[PDB]
């Protein structure tokens, strides 16, 4: 029941001989441990495509102040809430967001009687990813980043633990979400991994973009079964194909800009292109002077990429 | 009727013996009462097509400082305006927009001569949306998003009350806007929960939505009543067949992205484009010669989908 | 003639029992009246479609402060520039642009012998509109927000006046701007009301909008005299309807999120769409089993939407 | 070779009375003279159709301070570097951009023996500009700014001075970029005027604009001169009048807003459309049963557009 | 083995004659030396089209601190990490980027027993790209920056050197980056001149605009060996004309804004057509009162520019 006066009274004498930019040790030629705790609570996914994951995460950094000791007996407080600008704290970041990543300090340190002192961060940044779009819609996703100290190296601060959870709301929409995190020794410091893999889920918005790929194929076999004795088959053909040359424009639009592998989609519209070219060309050429040729060749490819498709599918 | 020279000592000598950083309570054990009242504002509506609303609220904080009461005899105040960085304030936040929120103070605090401490603030924030769109165009929307304190727990401090209102334009911007507010116990501290739901008001400007569906369904039901005597009857099937699937290709676009339950006029639409393509080829099968039944029972099942989405209409 | 060691002399001593914290008044009970000087310099407009206006307006606040007075008898100056956060300044703001405006000061005050100061500011900032499209693309908008004190009620702040002007160059670029401000009473204090009303021009560029729907009209009654023994009309005629039906939603997304009334263009191209399917619906049924009374019925309908337009008209 | 300690010397007793808030004159009552050199260096053009054109200036200020004088026999340095928050220097602001101009002052300010002292600055801001579109695709731009003091007046801080130089790879890219400078004199004090001409490049990617304008003549031209005997030409007619139409808005969507008058080419194509209307509703006519009437005139309509294109036709 | 109070003692005695504001030296006539070793670290070529590539770099400046030595044999510690607002640091800024880069000193700096200072730095900024399109799609862009003091000429600091390396995973992603960097000495003091060389790799993805043009080709090399009895030819050169004007407006989309070069490709498209066309004209019109002219002219000129291309064509 400590009243307000004792509470005054205590902190204005508990940093009597404490420089915050020390560590708080007793001997300072060993690291100080510093544990964190991390929960992935959101994702944008906006620039997934250009290969950005806007993820925010929530840290709890524990450790241990060898200086800000005290006991009930003199000072009836079991713990207390300090500023961030008292006493000392450590400084995080992770790489490639240290110019876009705001860090303010709002949630204040909580300090207990032992000096067992917990640290409330939250960080919003972009966690760069690589892509796998050889089967488009269903891309995989692997991304990657690393928590180190501001100041620190090995001999001077190190992560005990590096532990992650998650919101459970994370893959509740169009994503399959795993992560796994661990502490690694890098080469100027003590780091934390954390990996994450975003497998897209079968939505029918994702699906949509199948159809064109199904229009151009109608289209395609249309221009077989026409008034091949009116020469405007071959107009309809060049027509088809310009549009489908412009889809593929505004396809690639679309597609993860930079993939491990090519995506079929676009494989399969660049071959319905040009095997529309060729038609207006053989059919304005026989008009000059084939077609189940041409149809089994249609066949077996389409075929043959449509069951590579569903050698790639996942569920 | 105080003059200057009185106020003016009064604010040289009324915070003697008080430290901002300790909550103002006679006896510490126990947690503080802050009493929140609310009014959401605006709304932005700009981006809740990917899952986002960004509304702006108004916060009345009010509590009881119990260490700078004071009586007119000797102060001849009976209330003051007092800068937010003299005084303990509670420092509130609003889940999953802690890194997007600019938070600066810029109101200062009323303080009454009996303790009464009064506070407003203003938050500008994105409440994450989970969208229904089984009635698209009319499309419903679930928003729910907490505050809580940055620096205390349910035995620091507790809100005593969460009140909220509107500022009646909310309901006027094609949005039925409902809303719901509470204090909750969390596992961390007191919250205070605030939860929306918006429903899309019925506009002439889904005819947009309802012309297509009428005008391919006449047409559709009308490929069986031709001159099935010209072989033009499977043209007009094939030719509504790719309008069919064109306008699903488009449709598809605007449709929301994280749909719980996928919408009936997508199923409509991509079911009447089924019918023609079944029989177009059916058609062209005969010409070059179950069906029949399919299609008995298609229609069925067209007018199973027309019954759901009639049932799910909004008045 | 003030040399420097005199005014450095006077800057050192007159703000001997000055608390900037404290309205600059002898008697605290009464309010301080504050003038306001407004002038509208700019307008963005890129948001106007959704109904945000975002302007650029230059304030002069002018006030007396009955602490600072001096004579030249003793301090050979007859006024100064000194600093915003040297003496007392009253905090402005707007509603609903609280938090998207960031206050930088940066224009000092300017304080005169007998007490009067000026201070300059600048506000940048978005002001919601209520639009009306009944005449499209000739739309009308209506703006309109509050200036009030951070921290004073009628009681201890007032605005004595509230008179705006403008550049001049605001009516210049495809809008008519008339404006009008007064000062009112609110249920919290003092308001300084600013109503805007936008006018559109009748720039030739704009009506570029009205040059699809010419492209349907046309398409649409040329589908009769058309090759009509060749029962492909019917197919001409559903790519106009699939064109028509797919310009829509553009427009649709073009429109002014919410307008007080339907636009005539949006009424008009649903009619067209719905006239040009009911035309392959009546081509498809002859063929299974009107000319000029389509035309009359289109004519009807034309001429009573442009005529309710032209009696819209303005200027 | 003054040494660390000589200067630590002299940095801590040189402004032992010395205030940065009073300009560094000795009579006071007469104006400070500031001279600026400016340097345009970069461009951005992005929302240049918009009407904003962002450009980034490097400014060095030039000014005597009259009390920060002194002499080598006592103080052997000739020269020093001094942060902004130890002395005097003005704020300088540009029009229209208070409030979107961050301002970051990070160059010192350096200072001679005698007083002289140089700082350096960089402006980064939107500079309005008023488009000429009348010849398409050069178009041209003016544009103009004024920098001012923040906080003096012509009887309390003048420019000396006002010059300007480019970066010599400004109008290496697309724009014929040319500058004018000079010191105005406004209400409210001093002014330094900017004057910015832009003029687009002759790209040759801009000039295939022109290949539409001659196909499409060409299409007029040679509707005549067909097998006229088939009634077709009416339905070419109008495929070239619906064509050219829809050009006619794709256009309009590039030509750039708020322009001084209407482009040419805008005028031409209108005149071309009009010809191909009237073609075919005199083909019409005749199926329905002038013609060197109307080409006389569009002969001359486009020959007189064409003169004066070419008459404004740069390079 | 160094205590907390020792340190602690250090810490307060160690800057006891220390001005920051003052260059580390001994002798202040002579330049102070700084170091620097570069790494590039990302890059993100959003706006690489418009000209701007956005590349993060990490720094580590290394110099000599001549007053801040001590040994071990008093103050028992080897090193020690100091907040960069205790001792001088160099302020270094890039060129054309200094208003929109934040510059937040976040790294402490490092500094030894004999005065050996090392401090972390990370720019995120736009470096300025030339673009050569001759060869599209393989288009190659230089860029370059350069390092510099904001307070200090070459006769007070100066770079002593400028090492730069990669993080290995630049050129991973469809480029090939090859940079180079020296110090120069400019008017304006020492500088650091970046150099970066990207050209784009050869995808498939990127040999998407082959086949349009092959594929016209063809077809514009196929309008004279036809059935020239059938006077449809002109009617389907017309068809390819139209697809022709359709592709060049489709393609003057994808071209980099301002190339030095005219892009090979679009040349080759554009010149194609005009000739086609003029070749269609011919035809018409001495049929109102050349064949084999045109196409001979067409095959020289069009494989006179696609080895024009191969010639730079890169892999
Ligand atoms: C320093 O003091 C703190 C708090 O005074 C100690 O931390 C607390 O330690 C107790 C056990 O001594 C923990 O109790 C356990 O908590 C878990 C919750 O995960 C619960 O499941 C168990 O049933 C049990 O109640 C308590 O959680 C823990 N709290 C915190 C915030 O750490 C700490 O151990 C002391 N350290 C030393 C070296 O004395
Ligand atoms: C501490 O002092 C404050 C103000 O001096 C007290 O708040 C005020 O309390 C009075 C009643 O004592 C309220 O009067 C009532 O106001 C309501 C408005 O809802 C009105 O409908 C009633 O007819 C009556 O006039 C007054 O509103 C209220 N004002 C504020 C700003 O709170 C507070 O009760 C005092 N606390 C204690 C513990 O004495
Ligand atoms: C306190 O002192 C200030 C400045 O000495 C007084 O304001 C000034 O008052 C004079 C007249 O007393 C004004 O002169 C007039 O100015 C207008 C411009 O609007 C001009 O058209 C007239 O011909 C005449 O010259 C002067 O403008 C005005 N200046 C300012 C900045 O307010 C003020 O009246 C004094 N107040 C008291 C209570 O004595
Ligand atoms: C106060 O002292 C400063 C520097 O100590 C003087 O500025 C410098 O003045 C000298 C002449 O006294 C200038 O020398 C000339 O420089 C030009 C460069 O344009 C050169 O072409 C000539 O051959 C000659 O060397 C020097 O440039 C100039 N430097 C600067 C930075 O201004 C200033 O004149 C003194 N003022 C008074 C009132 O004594
Ligand atoms: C001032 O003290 C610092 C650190 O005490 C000295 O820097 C260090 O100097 C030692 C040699 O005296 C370097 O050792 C060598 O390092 C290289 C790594 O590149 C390694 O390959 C060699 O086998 C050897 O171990 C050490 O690297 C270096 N460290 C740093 C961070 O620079 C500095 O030389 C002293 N200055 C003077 C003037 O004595
Ligand atoms: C949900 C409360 N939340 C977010 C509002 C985060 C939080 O504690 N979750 C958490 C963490 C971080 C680790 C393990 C287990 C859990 C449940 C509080 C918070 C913590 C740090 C910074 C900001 C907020
Ligand atoms: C409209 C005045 N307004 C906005 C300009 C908000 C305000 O009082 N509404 C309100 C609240 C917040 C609670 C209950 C009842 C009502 C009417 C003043 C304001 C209050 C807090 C923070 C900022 C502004
Ligand atoms: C044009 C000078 N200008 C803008 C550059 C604005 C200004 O005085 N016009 C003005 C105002 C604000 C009210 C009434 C009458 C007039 C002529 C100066 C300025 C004023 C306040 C804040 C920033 C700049
Ligand atoms: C190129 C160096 N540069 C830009 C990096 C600008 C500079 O000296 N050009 C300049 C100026 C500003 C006026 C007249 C003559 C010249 C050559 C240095 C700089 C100057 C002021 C502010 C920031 C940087
Ligand atoms: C990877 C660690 N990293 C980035 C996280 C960069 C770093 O050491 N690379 C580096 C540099 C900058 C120069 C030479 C050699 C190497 C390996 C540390 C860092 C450095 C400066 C600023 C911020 C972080």
């Amino acid at each position: 029941c400590w009243t307000y006066e004792e509470e005054y009274y205590f902190r204005s004498n508990f940093l009597q001989q404490y420089n915050k930019d020390i560590r708080p040790l007793n001997d300072l030629s060993k690291p100080i441990s510093v544990g964190i705790h991390l929960e992935i609570a959101k994702m944008n996914d906006f620039n997934l495509a250009e290969g950005r994951l806007k993820i925010q995460t929530y840290l709890i950094l524990q450790w241990y102040d060898e200086k800000i000791f005290w006991n009930e007996s003199t000072y009836p407080i079991p713990k207390l809430m300090v500023s961030s600008k008292k006493i000392w704290s450590p400084a995080i970041s992770v790489y490639y967001t240290e110019n876009e990543m705001d860090s303010k300090d709002q949630f204040q340190m909580e300090i207990y009687k032992n000096g067992s002192v917990h640290q409330w961060k939250s960080f919003y940044f972009n966690i760069l990813c690589d892509v796998n779009a050889r089967a488009f819609p269903f891309d995989k996703y692997t991304c990657e980043t690393m928590f180190y100290f501001n100041d620190y190296d090995i001999q001077t601060a190190i992560f005990s633990s590096f532990r992650c959870i998650s919101s459970t709301d994370l893959s509740r929409k169009a994503w399959y979400v795993s992560f796994s995190c661990d502490t690694k020794i890098g080469e100027e410091g003590s780091l934390g991994q954390l990996s994450l893999k975003l497998v897209r889920k079968v939505s029918l918005q994702c699906l949509s973009v199948l159809l064109p790929l199904f229009i151009f194929f109608i289209l395609n076999i249309m221009i077989g079964y026409l008034p091949i004795e009116s020469g405007e088959k071959v107009t309809f053909a060049t027509t088809v194909f310009l549009s489908n040359v412009i889809y593929i424009d505004n396809l690639s639009k679309q597609l993860p800009k930079e993939s491990s592998e090519i995506p079929l989609i676009f494989l399969c519209h660049i071959f319905l292109a040009f095997l529309s070219g060729l038609s207006a060309v053989g059919t304005i050429i026989t008009s000059k002077i084939i077609l189940y040729i041409m149809t089994f060749i249609s066949i077996l490819c389409a075929l043959v990429f449509t069951s590579l498709f569903f050698e790639s599918f996942l569920d």
